């Protein structure tokens, strides 16, 4: 796959934030793709190794990304839930909205290529 | 084996009267978030589903999570499987009755209803909503 995927996350987390684009939690965002999947445009599922073992956790995270990949709404995996609360200030998930974003295209583009070696809901490595 | 009388009756009574006092909240989705962020402002639940809703296994997984987190709680929960008696009364998959911060009759008799079925190990009882 292309490089740079975490440093376009990074941006585009930022970007979405200061327009009013974010969507956090497990229970909101459920509700936000229930209500109005057309208008969520990225979802990103957090989740460290401890969270393994966290089933209703783990089960929310399989309808959440069923949902999104039936709905062909592009999704990641980040393991470092600390570097992503340290960029957007659980966090489990992270809905972002629709308010030209390259960072957006570039994880687009990403996504679309995971899949084409069969990665349907791929990690992304948050930089430093 | 039969149950106390009047739970269908009681619940009619407690559906209309909460939605009166604004406490009751509808929808799988807002309701697991509403329980989630203070279980200890609810006293009630109400999962319901038809027989076709059965085979929907999104919606029995969501069912599954509320009902654990109800019981971890101790939160009295019932189930309904007349969608469209419950919906003549009041997404409807899901209702909470919180405390408007009362002691409804209805909410009593109910709370002795699920403290007779437990005392059954019928941890989860069935109402059936009267016509």
């Amino acid at each position: 796959r292309m490089q740079g995927a975490g440093k376009a996350l990074h941006e585009l987390l930022l970007s979405a934030q200061r327009q009013g684009c974010l969507t956090a939690g497990v229970y909101e965002s459920a509700k936000v793709l229930n209500v109005d999947p057309d208008n969520v445009t990225f979802c990103v599922l957090a989740a460290d190794e401890e969270d393994e073992g966290d089933i209703a956790l783990q089960i929310h995270f399989t309808l959440i990304q069923a949902f999104c990949c039936e709905n062909d709404i592009d999704i990641v995996r980040v393991g470092d839930v600390q570097r992503l609360a340290a960029i957007v200030g659980d966090l489990h998930c992270i809905l972002i909205s629709n308010p030209k974003d390259p960072a957006l295209e570039k994880l687009s583009l990403f996504c679309e290529e995971s899949r084409s070696f069969n990665d349907w809901v791929p990690s992304i490595t948050l930089p430093e």
